[PDB]
């Protein structure tokens, strides 16, 4: 019946929640319901959201436990072929709708477009094992993914408040879900937290992945392959570990090719 549903969570938003909501039933070529989920918002969201065509838009209003519950709960009622997320500052471009409904008309199951932040593009990365050691490859908010995807992968996990975005696709990747990067702009993200929290989550995430690493080990690398830090240890965090996974020297050979050489020895001696 649905194309695609867009989960909107939704708090203090009377600022901008009419022009994500316009820019989601503007959409050309695609049958959508839209899942508002709010917070708790005692300003004029509500009154907002309700002046719009109530037909094919619900809202979910009960007690959370923050963003990450809130697009769980809107996730799960979904009832569209692809489901996207899209905050209550951000906006869709124009087309993208279409775009989604086509490619995964092929059987993809994630469909990811490029993110516009502050006028730049988000430093986007392939969706290819060198993810499992930095963060989440698109913007969250510019990617879809289909029924099939979620019910394969699951929920998003409350023990990250920040960086479940990024554990979820890891999750992904490591699962095989198939993936389409299209080249073009789907989202403008607003801009409109401890930098300090932000990095403890995002260590644990790669340790979820590669469980032998120090919390240390797994900034190292994540600066690393950012560009924010020095990578003159990662032919030796590589010596160290290579034994311990294939998938783990795949992720560095990709993510710095300049250690191919050493990359090719652990892949000799274990795998
Ligand atoms: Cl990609
Ligand atoms: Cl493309």
């Amino acid at each position: 019946e649905f194309d695609i549903t867009v989960v909107i969570p939704t708090f203090k938003a009377e600022k901008t929640v009419g022009q994500c909501l316009e820019s989601v039933l503007s959409q050309q070529g695609v049958s959508t319901e839209i899942i508002v989920v709010d917070g708790g918002s005692p300003d004029a969201t509500i009154s907002i959201v309700q002046s719009f065509s109530s037909t094919n838009l619900t809202i979910i209003s009960e007690p959370d436990r923050g963003i990450y519950d809130a697009i769980n709960k809107g996730v799960s009622r979904a009832q569209g072929g692809m489901i996207g997320v899209l905050g209550a500052d951000d906006v869709y471009k124009p087309n993208v709708l279409s775009v989604v409904k086509e490619n995964a008309s092929r059987g993809v199951e994630i469909v990811a477009g490029l993110t516009l932040i502050d006028g730049q593009l988000r430093a986007d990365e392939q969706y290819r094992p060198a993810a499992l050691i930095s963060g989440i490859p698109f913007g969250h908010n510019a990617m879809f993914a289909s029924q099939e995807a979620y019910r394969k992968v699951g929920l998003y996990d409350l023990a990250y408040r920040i960086c479940a975005d990024a554990e979820w696709v890891h999750r992904a990747i490591k699962s095989d879900i198939s993936c389409r990067k299209v080249e073009q702009v789907f989202v403008e993200f607003g801009t409109e937290t401890n930098p300090e929290e932000i990095i403890a989550e995002a260590c644990s995430v790669i340790q979820r992945n590669f469980p032998f690493l120090l919390k240390e080990e797994a900034k190292y690398l994540l600066y690393g392959v950012r560009g924010w830090g020095e990578t003159s240890r990662i032919e030796q965090i590589l010596r160290k570990y290579g034994h311990e996974s294939v998938l783990f020297v795949t992720a560095l050979q990709e993510a710095f090719p300049a250690v191919e050489t050493a990359a090719a020895l652990e892949h000799h001696h274990h795998h």
